[PDB]
Formats: C-alpha cells, sequence, structure tokens
C-alpha cells in the first residue's frame, strides 16, 4: 500500500518518527506487512480548505484490495486521528481519497502484481 | 472538491489570491459549496511538457460526482483560462486529470462520505 | 501521457536529462509520440518504503489507453531502469501506479480529449 499526505503544515512540526508510525499502523490497519507499505508526507504546501489556510491535509491511500466502505471509515478514523494528534490538523481540514487498485496496475519491481 | 495544480512556474509568479480565486471559480464551476473546496498548488517543479520545460501544469481535479463529458470541457475552460491568464502557461501545455470518486472512497472528518 | 516520480533522492542527484530521458523513453514505450508526454520529477521528498528511507520512488503514469496487463509489466522494466541507473533506486524500492484515463476525463488546451 501506498499512504500519501500533502499538507501546509510546515516540516518543523512533521514529529520524527511519523513516517514510521504510518508505517506501522498501517500495516495493521490494512493488513499487509510492513515491508510493502510505502509512506509520504509532503510538508509546507500552499493549499486552502474551504478557502481558509488554516492546517489541513489531503491524502491518499492506494492498496491492492483492502478498499471498501467500512474499511475506509475505519482508516479514516485512524488517519484523522494520526494527523490530528501528530501534526494538529482538524479532522474536518483532511480528505483522504482510497482508490483499490487493480494488481495489474501497480508497477514493482520490473512487473506488476498481477 | 480537491484540485491540484503542479507547474514549473515559479512560487512568486502565482498571484496573492489564486488559492481564493480557485475556491471561488471551482465552487461555482461544480455547483459545490465552497467550504467543501480543496486547493493545492505547487510550484517550482521540475516538469516537462512535450520534450519542453517552457511553463506547463499538470492538474487534477477530483470530486464525488460533478464529472462527465461537457462538465469537464467545461471545466478545462475554466481552469486553463486561469492557468494562462494567472501564471502565463500556455492552454496547450496543461493536462488536468479530472476523478469521479466514489463517495465511499473519499475519507473526511474521522469517517467517509456516502 | 504523463509520468511522476516523488522520491527521496535529492534534487543534485536528478541528472539534468533526466526528464528528457523519460520523455523519449516513454514515447517509445507507449507509441505516442514525445511531444503527448509530461513528465514531472518530485526529488527530496520526506519518504518510507518498508518503514526503510533509503532511496525509493512513487511513481504514476496516466494514459489514454496504452494501459494494460502486459504492457504495465513492460513499462515497470523499463521504468525501473532508468530509476535503478539515473536516480541509483533499487527496483525493489519502486511502485508504479498505472492509469488507464478515458479521453472525456482528460482536459488539455481549453477542452478535453473526448
Ligand atoms: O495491497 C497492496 N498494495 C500495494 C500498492 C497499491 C497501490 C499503490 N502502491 C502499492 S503494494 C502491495 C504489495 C504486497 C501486498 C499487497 C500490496
Ligand atoms: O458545509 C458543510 N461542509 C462540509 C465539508 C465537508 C468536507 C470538507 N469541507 C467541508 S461537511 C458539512 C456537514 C454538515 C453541514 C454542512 C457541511
Ligand atoms: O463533490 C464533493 N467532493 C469532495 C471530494 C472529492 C474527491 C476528493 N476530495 C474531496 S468533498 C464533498 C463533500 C460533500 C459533498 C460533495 C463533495
Ligand atoms: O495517451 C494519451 N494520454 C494523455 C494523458 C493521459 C492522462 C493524463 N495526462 C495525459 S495526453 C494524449 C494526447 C494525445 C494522444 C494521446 C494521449
Amino acid at each position: 500500500p501506498m499512504f500519501i499526505v500533502n499538507t501546509n503544515v510546515p516540516r518543523a512540526s512533521v514529529p520524527d518518527g511519523f513516517l514510521s508510525e504510518l508505517t506501522q499502523q498501517l500495516a495493521q490497519a490494512t493488513g499487509k506487512p510492513p515491508q510493502y507499505i510505502a509512506v509520504h508526507v509532503v510538508p509546507d504546501q500552499l493549499m486552502a480548505f474551504g478557502g481558509s489556510s488554516e492546517p489541513c491535509a489531503l491524502c491518499s491511500l492506494h492498496s491492492i484490495g483492502k478498499i471498501g466502505g467500512a474499511q475506509n471509515r475505519s482508516y479514516s478514523k485512524l488517519l484523522c486521528g494520526l494527523l490530528a494528534e501528530r501534526l494538529r490538523i482538524s479532522p474536518d481540514r483532511v480528505y483522504i481519497n482510497y482508490y483499490d487498485m487493480n494488481a495489474a496496475n501497480v508497477g514493482w519491481n520490473n512487473s506488476t502484481f498481477a
């Protein structure tokens, strides 16, 4: 899986350990091995959410499966929780787009997962 | 809705108020209230379009609905117009990818939409 | 087509000709003229892959067609090869998401390709 967070919160506000925590928490949440989890945090972005430049985040989670109604609610609680606690971003200023990737459309190490 | 523009134009060339204008104009164009609209502008990027490093932009618009043939033509006219007028990017050096998101695949405020 | 690479490799380690090399190689691989190809490289990113911050890349390739099981297996070899040689990234620390875009969902030059 791959999780990306884009935020206007400054780099200095991203705690040491955050990438590791996202990796571990996402491994738990998706049930996929941590070695397959990629995480990408992009601070200091020029962003607005609802016209306001208060802290916000635009995120994506891509996974081959493990994406769906109840699962995505669980991920959103988890991930908004982490963004609120670690980056001090209000959950109502976060969007997370979820993508259920076909294995044939995910490349890795000179092939795909199909 | 979420609009992202990645461009090689420098940050200093992005006019004051650009994210506000994008918010307002996208609210009008999509019919969604501006509170729902998130905008993300990423200048100074290392990019090429057609092998040329002249000003260009790669953009995305994600929305739960309000995506379709005629609508996307209208968004393209609007958005290319703004990138041309405000960032001085030729419309023929802009790609905009449109994504119709299922509500269940959009997280917000500790949960997802439906 | 549009190819994006996000990587923790530093900017100074991205060769000046990489965007052009990618443009040319992707034109050959997709069978699309290079004028249609846009490339975006984002270095210096805060990323981890499998919980490690050794060099890695998260990439996407969007195209109106020319996307599919066999083609994506081929693109992965092409792109892993380029990332390994030019950016010194191990191919097992590369993900590439492939997106077959509907022409109606790709904006360009004030309109879409529909
Ligand atoms: O569910 C998975 N999703 C992966 C993914 C999806 C989209 C983008 N990038 C990566 S990689 C992976 C490797 C092994 C086992 C499961 C997975
Ligand atoms: O106007 C509203 N905006 C909302 C929203 C959703 C996502 C991002 N930003 C804002 S959710 C909402 C709930 C109840 C009543 C009004 C609203
Ligand atoms: O049209 C909407 N799209 C939203 C969206 C889509 C994709 C990514 N991020 C946000 S937020 C929203 C909230 C309530 C009612 C409509 C919408
Ligand atoms: O295959 C193509 N894909 C293009 C694309 C797709 C997704 C995102 N950005 C660009 S642009 C294009 C122009 C003319 C003829 C073919 C194409």
